[PDB]
C-alpha cells in the first residue's frame, strides 16, 4: 500500500508515533517520504547482505528476520515480512524500539540527512490532525 502525505501522518499519529521519544509526527512522515515513498511494501539489499523493509526500512541485520541475513539478530521478534503489510502496526510498533536504542532517529540515515535540522512539521500541514 502506498500512503498518501496526509493519509499517513494521520495513521502514524493514530498508531502513537506523536511526539514518541520526543520526535514530532513530522520527523516520522519526513523519514518514511524518503526512506519508502510511503509505500508498505518497499524494499532495498544493503551491501552486506542485510535488507532494509517496509514504510521506515527496518534493516535485517538486527530487527527482523529474513532467513537469508546470516548471523543477524531478530530484536523486534517479527518476519520481516510484517513489516511489508498494508498495516503499518509492526513497522510502528518495531521503530517505537529502534527509536529507543540511544541513537534517537539517526538511526534512520535518511532522517539525519534529509529531515533532521529541517521544519519537518511542513510535513503534516494541510492535513486532518
Amino acid at each position: 500500500k502506498v500512503f498518501g502525505r496526509c493519509e499517513l501522518a494521520a495513521a502514524m499519529k493514530r498508531h502513537g508515533l506523536d511526539n514518541y521519544r520526543g520526535y514530532s509526527l513530522g520527523n516520522w512522515v519526513c523519514a518514511a517520504k524518503f526512506e519508502s515513498n510511503f509505500n508498505t511494501q518497499a524494499t532495498n539489499r544493503n551491501t552486506d547482505g542485510s535488507t532494509d523493509y517496509g514504510i521506515l526500512q527496518i534493516n535485517s541485520r538486527w530487527w527482523c528476520n529474513d532467513g537469508r541475513t546470516p548471523g543477524s539478530r531478530n530484536l523486534c521478534n517479527i518476519p520481516c515480512s510484517a513489516l511489508l503489510s498494508s498495516d503499518i502496526t509492526a513497522s510502528v510498533n518495531c521503530a517505537k524500539k529502534i527509536v529507543s536504542d540511544g541513537n534517537g532517529m539517526n538511526a534512520w540515515v535518511a532522517w539525519r540527512n534529509r529531515c533532521k535540522g529541517t521544519d519537518v512539521q511542513a510535513w503534516i500541514r494541510g492535513c486532518r490532525l
